[PDB]
């Protein structure tokens, strides 16, 4: 019944967003829901929605990741507020640092 919740749910966010990005979105969340059929959304755990996030990241590009992310977690906690789930797996994950340094400037080089 996820796929329907979330269906119900993607339209809504289409009130005010680029088409592209609903489509190509849907089509990353719809795979998740579609691939996670036999696993339940509560039966989700921390790990899986990790390999989940890694698993897009090397099918879509870093720009996209980032509303699949904010779309699926929006659409868990949607569900969890409507006591239709018992679980929220998603807070615990952090990494501090070892981050790549930015060099953003072209310039570089000043004088």
């Amino acid at each position: 019944t996820f796929k329907q919740v979330a269906d119900d749910w993607l339209k809504q966010y289409a009130n005010d967003v680029k088409v592209s990005s609903v489509r190509a979105r849907e089509k990353a969340i719809q795979h998740a829901i579609e691939r996670f059929n036999t696993k339940p959304i509560q039966t989700i755990k921390k790990h899986d929605y990790q390999r989940f996030v890694d698993d897009i990241s090397a099918q879509y590009s870093k720009n996209y990741v980032d509303s699949i992310v904010a779309s699926t977690n929006m659409i868990f906690k949607y569900a969890y507020d409507t006591r239709l789930i018992k679980a929220m797996p998603s807070e615990g994950i952090k990494r501090p640092k070892k981050k790549v340094s930015v060099e953003l400037e072209h310039h570089h080089h000043h004088h």
